């Protein structure tokens, strides 16, 4: 199989 997973957060 192949997999990918992003994640991604920001705050100010």
């Amino acid at each position: 199989k192949f997999f990918e997973a992003a994640a991604k957060k920001f705050f100010e």
